[PDB]
DNA sequence: GCTTTTTTTTTTCACAATCCCGGTGCCGAGGCCGCTCAATTGGTCGTAGACAGCTCTAGCACCGCTTAAACGCACGTACGGAATC
């Protein structure tokens, strides 16, 4: 009954955060913390992380509304 | 071995759709009536085909050559289908 709770971290996540935010969103910046909330501070996977958005419309995932050099808004269903 | 972490999976919860009930009423299944016309009865008359008795067609069995076709192997090319995009 105490505080770390969190993700389940990889593209079942970065489908499952990026809808569990209500509403559409920017950045790694966005993503990254929802992922790291438990207590697991970013270390290495930096590179992990930001990896995963040509692997995201490659596999087509999440289409991006608005981001340019590794910046990506990223929209599912509306 | 042991973390650092994919994927896989399981769990959970919310939503939508379909499933099952009783209530209601409307109408066509069902059955009855009376009359009709088509099935039955009891009659005759002729021929369709059953049957015996015959013929002799053609289906079957057999036999021995001469191939042409079937069989098996060696080899490798291009096609099927698996994986990724
Ligand atoms: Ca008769």
């Amino acid at each position: 009954k105490r505080k770390a709770s969190g993700p389940p971290v990889s593209e079942l996540i970065t489908k499952a955060v990026a809808a569990s935010k209500e509403r559409s969103g920017v950045s790694l910046a966005a993503l990254k913390k929802a992922l790291a909330a438990a207590g697991y501070d970013v270390e290495k996977n930096n590179s992990r992380i930001k990896l995963g958005l040509k692997s995201l419309v490659s596999k087509g995932t999440l289409v991006q509304t608005k981001g340019t050099g590794a910046s990506g808004s990223f929209k599912l269903n509306k």
